[PDB]
DNA sequence: AGGGGGGGTCCTATAGAACTT
DNA sequence: AGTTCTATAGGACCCCCCCT
């Protein structure tokens, strides 16, 4: 894609930080990550890498 | 038309795997 | 090293607030 998928890391803080409640937008600040690519991700992380 | 904060959408090249030399 | 492939990250464009 545009960039590179999640790293089990990345993944991991994302986990942790839904977890705190931490707003989209921050989260992106965060990791450095886009917005979309987090949205998607925690709306099901497991559903994540199966294509 | 900016900075900061929260939230969408959705086009579109390309990551990265599977393959072929 | 090149090919060929497609689901997907980026980020464009949107909505709404308030302010050194």
């Amino acid at each position: 894609p545009r960039g590179s998928a999640l790293s089990d890391t990345e993944r991991a803080q994302l986990d942790v930080m839904k977890l705190l409640n931490v707003s989209l937008h921050e989260m992106s600040r965060k990791i450095s990550r886009s917005r979309h690519c987090i949205r998607v991700y925690l709306k099901d992380p497991v559903s994540y890498g199966t294509s």
